[PDB]
Order: structure tokens, then C-alpha cells, then sequence
RNA sequence: AGAAUUUGGACAAACUUGGUCAUUUAGAGGAACUAAAAGUCGUAACAAGGUUUCCGUAGGUGAACCUGCGGAA
């Protein structure tokens, strides 16, 4: 029983530059087997003789969506972790500003976010994905949603110091 | 044609006297009518929203990396 995960050619290169990395967990914490076909562009897990097959799937499909080495090892360890994928969906004027409006001046409002709702997103030209909790990611995919569909930078902002907040607090 | 000197010469700018004028007194009365300002400390209020990871190309190049431009997720 195996799983084929396809590394599309722009992640390719730190695929490989980072891959003695990558299969040591894979390899010897989780004890599948792991080969990576260089015809098909793809990661190949078996199991051996000797339920982590969708671990490791998911593990390598974060590093495939553009989440770094250590936030993909992040969601191979610690189990209450999730990952959130969506396209914008909701041209000049909606899609070539929408995503502007997510990411800000250096990033600043993705990086703003991000600290605040303690999830990490990764922004592809209209690909958001999330990988937190799953009160994080509700509450990141809310703001992002948000800013995306029209709301005022101190809305937002005065929306993400709360629920930083809120996030933080017992009760 | 045409110089002086000159027969008849009119026009005549500007200067002078004041105005028939407009304007100022030495400056001083009369004697109405209108106006008259007492309140620590108050700001930077003022404003837009292209990140990640590759790929090509041009330049700067230890051909690494950065920047600009063009694409991909």
C-alpha cells in the first residue's frame, strides 16, 4: 500500500536541495519507505511489512504546497494540526488586487495574520493555504476571507488584535 | 533745389500767477453718530495596499547572490 504525491516543477529544486532532510523521519521515525520518481516528478510511500502511510503523505504534500522544511515537520509531529487550501474565486480588478490586499506592502498584513491567528499561510498567486489549529484556521481563513472580500484595514486589524487575544485566553 | 540775414507769419510743448478747480493745512475749535474682546490646554491629526517558491532574460557579475522585466503555482 503505497501513496503518489506529484512535486509540481517550481518546488522541485528545494525538493531536492532539502530532501536529506526530508526522508530521515520518513524513513526511520515513520517506517515507510520512500522513493521519489525523477520520469513521473512524483513521491512514492510504501509500507513495509516492518496508519502513518497518510502522515507522511501529508507531510510531504505540505513541503509540495509551500509550506518550509520545518513547518512541514511541524505538521508531521504534533497531531491537533491542520492545513486549509482554497482558491480566492470570489483580472485586473478582483484577482490581480485581492491578493495584493492579502499580502501588503512586504508582506506585511500575510506576516500580521500569521502572528496573530498562530497559523502559517502560504500565499500563491491566488492558492492560500493555511496549516494551524482548527480554531486557527477558522479564524485566519475568517480575516482572509474577509480582506478578500472588502473590509477596512482597521477592521481587520483591530479584528486580528482580539482574536489574538481571545486565541490566547483561557476563558 | 538750396544756407544766413529775413516780408507776412499763425501754431505753439514746457515754465510762472492763482483758480472757475481738485487737494493739504499752523493745526485748533464746535459736537453728533458708530465701533471697542477676559478664556490653561487640543493632536500630527493628514494617507495607499503584491508576499512565498521556482523559471527565463538583461545588468551588477566571487556565474553565488541582488535588482529590473517576462512567466509558473
Amino acid at each position: 500500500e503505497s501513496r503518489k504525491i506529484m512535486v509540481p516543477p517550481h518546488r522541485m529544486t528545494p525538493l531536492r536541495n532539502s530532501w536529506t532532510k526530508i526522508y530521515p523521519p520518513l524513513v526511520e521515525h515513520l517506517k515507510l519507505q520512500v522513493r521519489m520518481n525523477l520520469k513521473t516528478k512524483s513521491v512514492e510511500l510504501r509500507t513495509n511489512p516492518k496508519g502513518a502511510l497518510q502522515k507522511g503523505a501529508d507531510f510531504i504534500k505540505a513541503f509540495t504546497l509551500g509550506f518550509d522544511l520545518d513547518d512541514s515537520i511541524a505538521l508531521l509531529r504534533l497531531d491537533d494540526l491542520y492545513i486549509e487550501t482554497f482558491e480566492v474565486k470570489d483580472t485586473g480588478d478582483h484577482l490581480s488586487r485581492a491578493i495584493g490586499r492579502i499580502a501588503g506592502k512586504d508582506g506585511k498584513t500575510k506576516f500580521a495574520i500569521e502572528n496573530a491567528t498562530r497559523t502559517r499561510i502560504v500565499l500563491a498567486d491566488s492558492k492560500i493555504h493555511i496549516l494551524g489549529g482548527f480554531t486557527h484556521i477558522r479564524m485566519a481563513r475568517e480575516s482572509v476571507v474577509s480582506l478578500i472580500l472588502g473590509s477596512p484595514p482597521g477592521k481587520v486589524y483591530g479584528n486580528l488584535r482580539t482574536v489574538a487575544s481571545r486565541l490566547k485566553e483561557r476563558y
